[PDB]
């Protein structure tokens, strides 16, 4: 099919704050509180729901109690797409 | 405002259906009825909202041919075409993710 693969990609990372969550998690790992401070305008429950959906799809790893979020290996496999999205957005902003 | 660049990319193509629309216009021109049938679960009004936002951001062109009835066509602008390589990468990544689990 022509569009089924990109529709899968979008199911996995198109969700509000998901691509941002993965961006901020590349090469570092963070608490719930740190991530929500990096992404204002996000109801705690919304951020939790997005992180749980990502962990369930296997893109992030979740392992006084501390929980910290990491990128899985398969989650690191998206970083080049994220880097190109960054470079494209940088072109757009520097050209304004 | 945006603390990073990727936030600007998301503001341009991240809203629902925007990226699929751009993908379907790749190498083509499409009327609205044909996009509807390619994105069957979207409501017409939401698809129209997203189309107008893409047009306003300069990612797609809307051309009216004044035959009876008028025929509205959509295509990628040159700015919209500059995102095709990222969509190709997204397509490859999704294909590899499908191939296993």
């Amino acid at each position: 099919n022509y569009s089924c693969p990109i529709e899968a990609t979008l199911a996995l990372i198109g969700g509000k704050y998901k691509t941002l969550i993965l961006w901020h998690l590349k090469d570092t790992i963070l608490r719930f509180n740190e991530l929500k401070k990096l992404i204002p305008k996000a109801t705690p429950k919304m951020l939790t729901q997005q992180l749980r959906e990502l962990e369930s799809d296997g893109l992030i790893i979740r392992v006084p109690p501390k929980v910290e979020y990491s990128l899985s290996d398969f989650g690191k496999s998206i970083i080049p797409i994220l880097d190109s999205m960054c470079d494209w957005g940088s072109d757009y902003l520097e050209s304004l």
